């Protein structure tokens, strides 16, 4: 395989870790290829499920869970800690709230959270790969509890960065807000997308058109998608009620992507720097609320 940069993966992983059978489980977790079959059925369906007063409190709790548990990832993002070790800290911390990690076993992804160093764009498999000074480290989480999901990522530096990362992971974080500020009833979900790339190609940046934010509730993954670049011809009108994230992943260099041969990192093919952000965002009458905020600190953790 020809490696687009520096970035390389460590083995062995670690045995994978399990998760006590107190803890409720998605339908994937004991599929032997990890299929989610209740995401198959409604698989070529654009239609977008209404939350229930029921649903949302769901959603609410478990996403509020999955900003704990990044949290807890983002206090150990120092020089010489593995994203290994973040991995695992990160299972554990889903277990101490009774959720199951909902990458785990999904499409047989092998570990808990995804770890995306430097031009990993999306999906990088925790490893023995000991954080570099000067790295920018995407953890995107994702926790399942009582039948919901919910989802999150941050981009973080480690150490000392460069002017090129600070500018990347700050767009990128702008590129979020300015989409989740256009949230309301009435829009049609391919306009974030030219929100979004407007605002990265105004800063010289492009934007991954591979990986879509998505709906996300009862499934991990289901309607919308919504891209993240411009002009792309997404279906759909928002309307309160509707639960989904926008997780857009911006590059130093150009758009394209490829994959790893195992068959999960998601890496920029010209090998240059990729951020990303997340939030799972619910649609009201006014706006939008952010499952996934901080509640204890007005801004990203990068910001500090
Ligand atoms: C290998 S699981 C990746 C899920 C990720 N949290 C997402 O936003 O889709
Ligand atoms: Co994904
Ligand atoms: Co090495
Ligand atoms: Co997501
Ligand atoms: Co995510
Ligand atoms: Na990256």
């Amino acid at each position: 395989y020809r490696y687009t940069g520096k970035l390389r993966p460590h083995y062995p992983l670690m045995p994978t870790r399990p998760v006590p059978s107190y803890i409720q489980r998605p339908d994937y977790a004991d599929h032997p290829l990890g299929m989610s079959e209740s995401e198959q059925a409604l698989k070529g369906t654009s239609q977008i499920k209404l939350l229930s007063s029921e649903d949302i409190e769901g959603m609410r709790l478990v996403c509020r869970l999955a900003r704990e548990v990044l949290d807890v990832a983002a206090g150990m993002i120092k020089p010489g800690v593995t994203t290994e070790e973040i991995d695992h800290a990160v299972h554990l911390a889903c277990i101490a709230r009774n959720c199951y990690p909902s990458p785990l076993n999904y499409y047989n992804f092998p570990k808990s959270c995804c770890t995306s160093v430097n031009e990993v764009i999306c999906h990088g498999i925790p490893d023995r790969r000991p954080l570099q000074e000067g790295d920018i480290v995407n953890v995107d989480i994702t926790l399942y509890r009582n039948g919901y999901h919910g989802d999150l990522n941050e981009t973080f530096f480690v150490g000392e960065v460069d002017d090129g990362a600070r500018k990347l992971v700050q767009t990128t974080y702008e590129c979020l807000m300015q989409a989740i500020d256009a949230v309301k009833p009435g829009v049609r979900y391919r306009e974030l997308g030219n929100i979004i790339q407007k605002h990265a190609q105004a800063n010289g940046f492009s934007v991954v058109r591979s990986y879509c934010g998505h709906g996300i509730h009862k499934l991990l993954h289901t309607a919308p998608n919504v891209p993240h670049y411009a002009k792309n011809k997404a279906v759909g009108v928002m309307k309160s009620g509707h639960v989904f994230t926008i997780e857009p992943m911006i590059c130093e260099g150009g758009w394209q992507d490829e994959t790893w041969p195992d068959g999960w990192t998601a890496v920029t093919r010209d090998g240059k720097r990729s951020a990303q952000f997340e939030h799972t965002l619910l649609v009201t009458d006014t706006g939008c609320e952010i499952l996934t905020r901080r509640l204890d600190s007005a801004r990203p953790h990068f910001m500090s």
